């Protein structure tokens, strides 16, 4: 790109290299996942917690066959948990790609292992949502995950009330480059204020370099009036994503409390000990 320092161009490359190596955009290796079965104040809030992300699910076979699953309606029972096992498998698959992404980046390997763990615990969800946005189809409200499709159930303005859905639509509208998505991932990963981080100074210095690189990238490759304040818009979305992360963590722990579903990797990322 233009106007970047050699160190910034190298920084952008290694992020792009790590994204290329660890983001299976066709989801070809997402396999052996569970699928929905065939044929007191907690519950009110878990009932409200689960209805926030209502999606149907399509599976296109290599032979051309199509399986499609329409979820039930909430009717006061355990049917609200039908996609929990499948969604756990997908998020687990994505978390593994995220962990692989961090471990390739030199700036991440060079951190102490305890801080590596702390940063991944704090940012794994956010980097997952950033990767899902690149396969989000805002015209059809569908995350195109290769042979899997997650379609939002029916208007458009009433769904933007859901913060994570609003995030995906608003982030998609910015029409970001691959380089800007991966820089967002690095900024979110290297957040110095996550619980348990010890090397706050180096992590803060690294994050600042990633933000400066992103600011510089935008200024060198986006002169259009539509991209005025784009960097600031991106940074605001990252703050919103952190809020959504905290929201979603409390959501998940409440559902986990009355209906266990978290995989071992999810338990590790969310602090669940097993006792
Ligand atoms: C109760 O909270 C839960 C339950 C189970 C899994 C999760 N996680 C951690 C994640 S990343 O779920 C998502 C979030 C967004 C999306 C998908 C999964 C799949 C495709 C559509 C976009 N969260």
């Amino acid at each position: 790109v233009q106007g970047l320092t050699e160190e910034q161009r190298m920084m952008i490359r290694e992020l792009m290299d790590a994204q290329m190596k660890t983001f299976d955009t066709t989801f070809s290796h997402f396999k052996n996942f569970r699928l929905p079965g065939v044929l007191a104040a907690k519950w009110s809030q878990v009932r409200k917690d689960l209805c926030s992300l209502k999606v149907s699910l399509q599976l296109r076979g290599e032979d051309g066959s199509v399986w499609n699953y329409k979820p039930p309606a909430d009717s006061g029972g355990k049917e609200i948990f039908s996609l929990l096992p499948h969604m756990a498998d997908m998020s687990t698959y994505m978390f593994k790609g995220i962990i692989s992404f961090a471990k390739v980046i030199s700036y991440f390997r060079d951190l102490p292992i305890e801080d590596q763990i702390s940063l991944l615990k704090g940012a794994a969800f956010e980097l997952c949502q950033l990767r899902f946005n690149t396969v989000f189809n805002a015209e059809t409200g569908t995350w195109e995950c290769g042979r899997l499709s997650y379609c939002l159930e029916d208007g458009f303005q009433q769904l933007l009330l859901e913060p994570m859905l609003k995030f995906h639509y608003m982030l998609k509208k910015l029409q970001l480059h691959e380089e800007e998505y991966v820089l967002m991932q690095a900024i979110s990963l290297f957040s110095p204020d996550r619980p348990g981080v010890l090397q706050h100074r180096v992590v803060d210095q690294l994050q600042e370099q990633f933000a400066i690189t992103l600011k510089s990238y935008i200024e060198c490759n986006r002169p259009q009036p539509a991209h005025r304040f784009l960097f600031l818009k991106i940074m605001a979305m990252l703050t919103e994503l952190r809020s959504i992360n905290a929201q979603h963590t409390q959501r998940l722990l409440r559902i986990q409390d009355i209906h266990p579903f978290a995989t071992p990797l999810m338990q590790e990322l969310f602090g669940i000990t097993g006792s």
